[PDB]
């Protein structure tokens, strides 16, 4: 069929208001079609496309594909975290970011490593529904807060998927609007599609108890996904994580080129007081977003979720016998992450997840790989904070 | 032989083999950090670093499918990335044409979320069938917000009053502007918190995003301030008052980088046929999702559906700092009735802090430049400095609006 | 005339005599040059009003205008209920005018709502909004949640230890132990779901419970202190850093109050016929909706507001609070409100309106509600004091009336801005 | 003796008789028989107190307990300065106990600060903070900015047009034309650089200007209306949607007040020697810094606060505001405060403290400051009325006192939380 025709002939068919056997050739024909629309048709020539595995992308990750975009990958490590060592991949185009993070890892190792805990775990979706009156929506809130009501909604939610196990609901009324925050774990997936599916069946079960309920939108911005929101900061979303380390005064002096006292002064007055004066919600850190974004791109995460995933408070205190050692912690309540699905289905992204030993599903304990990646992100963010803050204090 | 290989390094490394250099590191004849300068070519440096790293992994075959061959590392080395072990391919799709200010754009989008490019593309189609979109740049100026301390709050108050005078500001403006061609300091904004003083330097940067340039002007400006106030301590060149890569109301209210607005009217027929909904249904969902819903969630600047998706995809494709998506995604999406019988859809997005550039950083790499060239905005604009970066910002805000139209229509339609 | 300090001290020390056997001038002598500090005037002097008078005379000599206090009243006020309970170093009182806005038609009842204010037109404006609601068939409200909070911060030696305490508090058995300790301190102490947050080795714990008709801060703090003492038995290394760590959050703006609620969360609503909107409010439904979206939603958004999606709910909350003996400083969070307006009815021309106020901090027992004048304003609404057969009902009713009067005030001010002066 | 309705009305309409020649019961008989509307009472009745008296009697019959107003006082209060200026439908007045905390040692002066509250121990606590400041060598404050705002919303046909008006307002000649219009409305009107923001075809314009010693909403709104009238000449398609689009922002929480300021921006400071922290405040500098960081910075941060980085600034602000005739609803934003605490001296045992309050909304002329008891409390501080030779100094001085009393409050409460108990 299509293999017998030439390139010029197939394009003659597309323009004349009228499939291909190989994926790479389809990408080439789309480049040639697109070339005819651009003022500089030669602009595509250094946008690569050859010898990429497009089979895992089509009908899954991207449409109208004209190639790919190489992002340089560097390694910050070893990062000593919970008695293990990690070579952390970081996809960035910002010079010195990997080298800065790498120095932070070095300081943590010489202080006996970092320790981390996951505090909560559950992806969310926050639909908006409407009832005729605010009194009716008040009735639905009261019903959802009974043990009986939650149990039928939990049963509906949990019937849609293996890992769909519903946790406590959170709700808000705004007049006759009702926002309902469904939270659940999702194995090792980030869990978006899984929770929306459970939400749809849970909402249709709610509709049987309340036939006059309109489902306005499956997302009413109460999740909250990919926008800044105090609800992710206060309630969490995905993995809530804490990480810490104590850096000996010697190691702060020799590696970090500053003092424990000077680090505390900059952290308080930049990360707390400065972020406060700027009107920040959840942005009490130096540059967590650099690290999160770099790891996310390299590891097949949804990079748009750095909006909320970068939420972080970095604290720095005096520590030890002479009060000269630096205690550091980062607390990140809303790390949105996964080791299956999305961009983690592609081979290059999996290579970076394999480096960290978290690629794919953890079969013995569903969800444990994604949990480990969240811990790795929090630890690497703390390395980034340690290093950049030291540079800022030393005052270059 | 080990000491035979060291004698060849005295002449070179190019003559040796992979296993011999790795033998020289494992036995401690030579430390690993010296391999940067010794090996001549960049691609072989990446290869050795991969082999050395792989033995330390618990699964030594992890890097098999991470590509590294036949990529331009010369532009990346010493300017974009360190400890390089390869590159990460992110698929690029195209949404267009986007009909924006009498021009048509094919918008590159680096993403791995299925149906994002297709959804965005449908929004473009609805905009085009509704007579195009229009956009305006409202403000332009990258910021840096250092923190200084004085001995007392009374002294810091004195410095604030001095910076607010005509003569004080002029002396600070001259030191700032002496560092670069495009360095042109606009009115300072300051906040005191006790003996702390946070100073927000704002300025255009031509077509660069402008982080490095504003920081050079900031350091020289603070140096002149030090002569007028010797007791002043420069605590940190960034005091989170900029604010860069963290959510902050100051970016939402004062702006950062390019502030941009965009708009269009979608005819009622186009809303039914292309978007599978009505104007009345779109409006109801926008009010209660993007305003009231974001309000109930405690949002500052997150009055949109998924601006972040579009901002992030364009940013990766176009060599932007993708971490700046945090602030650059700030967006309010408004929808309302238009036309004779209130049946057409007026839509607008306003994005006050798009941080962006067409020169410097990742826009110096050729693949990223190709996507910039697709849009006709690659590199500097000699005649009108800053016009390429202003145009990309308008493209981002317009593409975001296309994305808001499409997703909001799907949410209003249900199922 | 005033005899020396020695004779003045012996007469004060004598039980048969006391401060009654001294002149004003002699008491001012023993203060000027120690022996009596100033705060001891409370317990020592014969009557409360004389103690106030003496304090005023002392104060007037320190001032640069000695006649400053001339028009600050103090005589004949009932200071018995104020000393040792509501105020110290008392030098008089401040009269705040009290107007009435009503009848407010709320839940098939009517309410004459007291409002203490000095802003001109506020009471008449709110009264106009009440009339519009009345001609629209009345307003309906519901209490959505109920629980005053307190948000202490503790510290463990490590964040891993603070993480251990968070997880233990989340087990059913762990919460049960802490709930038992909390609930034993008072008959109204009934601990609800706990919310916690970690910041490194800090752990913020939000204790929440109903509190009868009292606003309930004293009671929650006493329950909180016993709960933390018990938590220390299981975690001896835990340090209580502060009984409030600003996680409550009390008297400061905070997203947590907006999202979780504090005290009473309340929604109120009403449909105003298109006829009434024209005649009474001098505007149209179409115009009110447009002003509400673009002022109270879009405008507040551009201003970077958390919970301030309203026109002037703080005016009504503050006025009712001062009149009804509430803690007026809690206006900060109690004014949190989102006002929504949309089309309604067959024509699509009638104005639907709702106010949602997640964090009304309110009580009809304790504090300023012990004073008789502000008890009079509470009695107007039928919510004075405790409700025996149904504890908490007077405080719940007062929260409904606040949210209903706010909606009336929103109706009226929004109509005025819509019509153009 | 009570006459028929028709006879009572001929006396009412008789110009040389009126209501004076009728009894209370006759006027009430006329009201219940629908001959005089209840609102017409104000103008018909000769004496203000008698109007209040009769309004109270009417109100009482409607209440479910007729004696509920017995303890709400009304007699012998100066309603002349309240009717048609500060309050309507007036049924009396609400006395708030006034206490005094001082001396507050501020800028080498001493202040006796009046505090109207019903919360036990607030005045004593605040007074202890004053003592620590006085023995600590005093506090120093500075006014960093000054200018009340109004933030109207206007609408252009398209977003492109609103961008056109925005860029027009930013040119020096366009701004100069609007500034002459604004400044022409009052002698204090001095329009500062305009701050604007676009949301689609909306345009929020933030007019700022000093206002003498008045708080200044009447003045700023009057200047704003003439300003937008001039703007409409240049842009006739522009629609003034509301004179307030919540971009001011008045009486709602908003990041814009925190960042740009509104009213008086003020910083206050002091160094408390270790000895004084020990003997007055019963604690150490180290314990206080640890509580301050983890409560007022970190705790407020975890709660998601905008501008609420303090312990109880709102307590002090509210008490002073009620006592001094301010708009107490403006404590929502006026209470905005960040409290910082540092180690000072050779061994880190002295306590540097500062409070920064960017948006104190205050005034010594107009509003409740026209009333005489309120004026007495202003006279205590030497800030009553207008300053002749230096306009705005009295309002500025009151804002520095408010920030210093807040700092005293912060000192005391934080010491108590650092102790235990
Ligand atoms: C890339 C690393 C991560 C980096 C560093 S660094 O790695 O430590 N040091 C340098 C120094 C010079 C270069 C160069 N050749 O231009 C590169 C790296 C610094 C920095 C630190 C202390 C200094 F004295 C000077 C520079 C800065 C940096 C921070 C705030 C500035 F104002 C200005 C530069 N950044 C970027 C952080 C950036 O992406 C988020 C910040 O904007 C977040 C914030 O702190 O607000
Ligand atoms: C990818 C596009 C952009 C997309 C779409 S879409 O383009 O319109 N349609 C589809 C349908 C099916 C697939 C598939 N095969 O998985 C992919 C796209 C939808 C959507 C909308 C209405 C619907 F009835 C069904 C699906 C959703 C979507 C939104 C909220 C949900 F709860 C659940 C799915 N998303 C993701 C948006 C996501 O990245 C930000 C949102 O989380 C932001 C927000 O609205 O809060
Ligand atoms: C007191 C009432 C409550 C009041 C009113 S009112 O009830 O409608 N009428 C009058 C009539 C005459 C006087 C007088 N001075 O003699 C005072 C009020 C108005 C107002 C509003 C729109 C108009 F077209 C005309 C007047 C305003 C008011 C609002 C925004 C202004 F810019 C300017 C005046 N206010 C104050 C509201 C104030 O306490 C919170 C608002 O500032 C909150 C906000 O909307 O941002
Ligand atoms: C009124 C004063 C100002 C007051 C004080 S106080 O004046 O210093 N001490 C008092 C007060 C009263 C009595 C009494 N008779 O029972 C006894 C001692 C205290 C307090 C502090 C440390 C303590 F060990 C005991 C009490 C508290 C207080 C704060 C947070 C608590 F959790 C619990 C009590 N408050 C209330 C502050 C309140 O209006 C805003 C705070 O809630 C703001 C905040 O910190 O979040």
């Amino acid at each position: 069929g299509a293999k017998f025709l030439s390139d010029a002939e197939i394009i003659q068919l597309v323009n004349a208001k009228h499939l291909i056997e190989t994926h790479e050739r389809g990408v080439s024909i789309r480049r040639q079609l697109l070339s005819k629309k651009l003022s500089e048709p030669s602009s595509l020539q250094y946008l690569p496309y050859r010898d990429y595995n497009y089979s895992l992308v089509m009908g899954a990750c991207c449409e109208n594909v004209i190639g790919y975009m190489p992002i340089p990958v560097g390694v910050a490590g070893p990062l000593c975290l919970d008695e293990k060592e990690f070579q952390v991949p970081m996809a960035t185009t910002e010079g010195c970011l990997v080298a800065s993070t790498n120095r932070g890892c070095r300081a943590i190792g010489l202080g006996g490593g970092a320790s981390s805990r996951v505090l909560a775990d559950g992806m969310t979706r926050g639909p908006v529904v409407r009832l005729p009156r605010a009194c009716d929506s008040a009735e639905v809130k009261a019903w959802l807060e009974t043990s009986e009501g939650f149990a039928v909604i939990k049963e509906a939610f949990d019937s849609t998927s293996r890992f769909a196990r519903l946790q406590k609901l959170h709700t808000s009324i705004a007049g006759r609007n009702l926002y309902i925050r469904f939270q659940s774990r999702s194995g090792d997936a980030m869990g978006m599609n899984m929770i929306s599916k459970g939400t749809e069946k849970a909402l249709s079960k709610l509709h049987e108890y309340f036939p006059e309920m309109q489902i306005l939108a499956v997302s009413g911005n109460y999740c909250t996904d990919k926008k800044p929101a105090a609800i992710n900061w206060i309630e969490g979303r995905g993995k809530s994580v804490v990480c810490e380390a104590v850096i000996p005064a010697k190691v702060v002096r020799e590696v970090l080129k500053t003092t424990t006292e000077a680090m505390i002064e900059v952290n308080i007055n930049k990360n707390l007081v400065g972020s406060a004066m700027a009107g920040s919600i959840g942005g009490y850190n130096a540059h967590a977003a650099n690290i999160v974004t770099a790891i996310y791109i390299a590891c097949g995460q949804d990079a748009a979720q750095n909006v909320g995933s970068s939420n972080c408070i970095t604290l720095m205190e005096a520590s030890g016998p002479t009060n000269e050692d630096l205690y550091i912690s980062c607390t990140m309540p809303s790390i949105e992450i996964g080791t299956v699905g999305g961009g983690t289905n592609l081979l290059p992204q999996q290579a970076c997840l394999q480096m960290l030993g978290v690629q794919g599903a953890c079969k013995d304990n569903p969800g444990e790989n994604a949990r480990q990646l969240a811990r790795i992100v929090c630890g690497t963010v703390m390395a980034g904070e340690l290093s950049l803050m030291a540079a800022l204090a030393a005052g270059h």
